[PDB]
């Protein structure tokens, strides 16, 4: 079940990057570059997905499923850079922000991976360390990130706010499901955890991103 | 026979990078970025080969030895070697550093699928590989389409230039999965003194030969 | 000791972080991205020596200790610093990227050599270490020559304050390539001990020193 459930998701992403492909033919005032991000996301997600599929992707008391981290190292910061760029659409591009989100991305999931190899309180201050890392990128979200969206106008901001939502409610699951899972204090199946690290994703790259660009192209009319 | 070869190859890659420094301090109208590029790419290999002479770039999976500095090599030096390609196309003109990355990221996917599909065993193996080969096909798509076109928009004489760098290219380049597939990584027709010698020579050709024909080219422009 | 060590290096440098942070808010004429290089270099840098402090930044190869977590802090910690300086001399005149990034282009190679000569025995051991070396021969060369170059040319009062800065950084960068042959990676002529300590108030200076320097400096030809 866990290695057909991970062909489908392979399959999903394929036709996501497909139809983001589609809509860059017309790209109705939205750079190339956000088509370009939205496709990498689905097909690099795909490929480590893949691995589980063909069992190459994990190894062994318990399981880990180590090409979950070498997906999200890639699609993460790129989804936070999706979502920076939608702040910052027809106004100036504010990098260092950008790079900061970034920075704070790859060592949350940094953080996770080692907590994954980690045995005790060990575990438990590297899971901290990932946590706090959301917290600020949070903050970011919601702070000088949305200033920015604001000052681009009010259907833009009013889009941007809604999209930072979506993925913010999305992304607080991922380290909740970590800790109740066997990863953590074990309170949640295997076959649980692997569902939940199926449907988010989906949700997290494909929905995200379907939601972000016709709300962009919307401001072409 | 296999650490000499790979002494040599190192020998060779340090004397490419060094004609690239001279070439660089008369530049001809070619931006620095392009000489650091050229430089770049035959210190990298030479290094990653050089671990291969002295016995450290290799190890035995089951019954086959896998030369893992190869792809260590790949993943740094191929991504460089299409940047000088679009950077290439795209001379005298705006840069289009969307295009530039897309060919990065199919390129980096590209040398990891090879890498896995090496370490991978049956079917498995062969799915990998066609990844690859598909990734490889996009970014031929790529550089007769839409880079082709960029450079016939920076005039003849570039878009000439251009085109004679992109066939030489792409000559050398479905030389490597075919040699893939064919040696000891495959179908095992070939032997590895064989398929060592073909991932000497190829190399050879794809760095310094490439680097040549390309900044000799751009350099004609100047005059 | 050693683990104690490694848990007031961390917290140093979380303090040193959130100095640079407050500085941020006043930032005196210094662009955000030389506030946020600041905080990175500390914060990663504490991340890695908390690994160290935990028993798992290090293995046991053969018969003596690899504290690999070093090399993972300085592939990140030391191109960010070279980044730094470059900006340093370029203040308040045109970035060049191309002489940045050949500069990050040989550091990397330099802390990777360092790490392979530290998993290599007898001769090749001293191949490796020999080729950083030549790399951050190299780094001094540019750092001394063309920067500061490009430091003179935004005027005297910058010119001077890059010098004292390159000074700072070229004498602290000698002390570690020096420190690791004379340890038990190299020669064993000094204890594991002695070498913890080096790499602990080095680093200290190399990174939260190094910053509070240059970028007070900076702030200074605002005033
Ligand atoms: C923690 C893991 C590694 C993270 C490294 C990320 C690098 C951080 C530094 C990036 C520099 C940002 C450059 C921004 C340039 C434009 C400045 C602007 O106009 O805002
Ligand atoms: C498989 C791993 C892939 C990792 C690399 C992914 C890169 C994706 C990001 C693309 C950045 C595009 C740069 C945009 C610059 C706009 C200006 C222009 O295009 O000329
Ligand atoms: C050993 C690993 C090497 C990895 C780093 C690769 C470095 C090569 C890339 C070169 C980019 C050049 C910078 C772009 C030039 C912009 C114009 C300028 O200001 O000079
Ligand atoms: C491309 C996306 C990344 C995929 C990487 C993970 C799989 C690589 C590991 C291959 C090992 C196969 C042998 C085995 O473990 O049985
Ligand atoms: C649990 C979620 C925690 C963080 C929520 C966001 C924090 C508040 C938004 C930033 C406020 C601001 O700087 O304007
Ligand atoms: C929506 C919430 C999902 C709740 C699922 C809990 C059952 C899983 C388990 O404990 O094995
Ligand atoms: C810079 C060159 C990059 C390639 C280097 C790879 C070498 C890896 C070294 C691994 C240790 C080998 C162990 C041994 O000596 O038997
Ligand atoms: C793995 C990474 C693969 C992604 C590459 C996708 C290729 C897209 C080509 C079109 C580029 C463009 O938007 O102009
Ligand atoms: C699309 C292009 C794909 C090209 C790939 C071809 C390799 C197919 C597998 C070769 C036969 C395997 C026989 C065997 O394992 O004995
Ligand atoms: C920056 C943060 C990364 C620091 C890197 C350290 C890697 C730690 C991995 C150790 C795994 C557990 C080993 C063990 O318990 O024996
Ligand atoms: C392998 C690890 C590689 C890590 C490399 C870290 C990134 C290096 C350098 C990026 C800094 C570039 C700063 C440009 C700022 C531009 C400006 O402010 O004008
Ligand atoms: C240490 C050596 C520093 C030498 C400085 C050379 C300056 C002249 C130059 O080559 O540009
Ligand atoms: C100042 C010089 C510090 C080095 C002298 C102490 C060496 C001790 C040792 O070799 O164990
Ligand atoms: C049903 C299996 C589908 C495989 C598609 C290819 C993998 C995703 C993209 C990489
Ligand atoms: C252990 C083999 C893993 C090979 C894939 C490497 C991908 C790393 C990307 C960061
Ligand atoms: C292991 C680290 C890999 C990080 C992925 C790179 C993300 C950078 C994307 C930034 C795009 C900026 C677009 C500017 C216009
Ligand atoms: C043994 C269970 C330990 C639970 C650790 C939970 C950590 C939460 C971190 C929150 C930081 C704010
Ligand atoms: C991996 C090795 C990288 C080689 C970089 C070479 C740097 C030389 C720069 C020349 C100086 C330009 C002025
Ligand atoms: C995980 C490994 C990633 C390797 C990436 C190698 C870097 C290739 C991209 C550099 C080329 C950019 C040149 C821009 C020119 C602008 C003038
Ligand atoms: C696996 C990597 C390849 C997947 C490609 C998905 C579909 C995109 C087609 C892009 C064609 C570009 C031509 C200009
Ligand atoms: C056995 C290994 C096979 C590798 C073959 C690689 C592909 C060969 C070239 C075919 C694609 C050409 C695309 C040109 C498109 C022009 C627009
Ligand atoms: C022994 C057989 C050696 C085959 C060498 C093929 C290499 C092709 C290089 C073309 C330039
Ligand atoms: C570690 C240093 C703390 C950084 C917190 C930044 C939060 C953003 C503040 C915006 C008002
Ligand atoms: C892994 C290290 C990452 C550290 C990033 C620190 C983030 C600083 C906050 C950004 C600036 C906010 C401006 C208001
Ligand atoms: C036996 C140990 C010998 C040590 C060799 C170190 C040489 C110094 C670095 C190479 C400099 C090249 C000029
Ligand atoms: C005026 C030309 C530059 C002179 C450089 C002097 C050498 C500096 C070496 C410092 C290392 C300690
Ligand atoms: C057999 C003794 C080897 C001689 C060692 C020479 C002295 C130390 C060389 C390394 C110093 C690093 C700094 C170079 C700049």
């Amino acid at each position: 079940m866990i290695s057909i459930l991970h062909y489908g998701y392979s399959f999903i992403m394929l036709l996501g990057a497909l139809y983001f492909y589609l809509l860059s033919k017309d790209p109705k005032g939205v750079p190339a570059s956000e088509y370009l991000i939205a496709m990498v996301i689905p097909l690099w997600s795909g490929a480590a997905y893949l691995s589980i599929a063909l069992g190459q992707g994990l190894f062994q008391d318990t399981t880990i499923y180590y090409a979950r981290y070498i997906d999200w190292v890639i699609s993460t910061p790129l989804l936070l850079a999706a979502l920076a760029l939608t702040a910052m659409f027809g106004g100036k591009k504010n990098l260092t922000l950008l790079f900061s989100l970034v920075a704070l991305d790859v060592f949350m999931i940094i953080t996770g991976f080692v907590a994954d190899l980690s045995i005790g309180t060990t575990k438990y201050i590297w899971y901290s360390l990932g946590v706090i890392a959301l917290i600020i990128i949070l903050v970011i979200t919601f702070g000088p990130l949305r200033r920015i969206a604001l000052s681009n106008g009010t259907r833009l901001a009013r889009h941007y706010t809604r999209v930072a939502i979506y993925l913010s409610a999305l992304w607080v699951c991922y380290p909740t499901a970590w800790l109740l899972g066997p990863s953590g204090l074990g309170l949640a199946q295997e076959l649980t955890e692997v569902l939940v690290f199926i449907i988010l994703p989906i949700f997290s790259k494909v929905g995200f991103s379907i939601v972000d660009l016709h709300g962009l192209r919307k401001l072409h009319q």
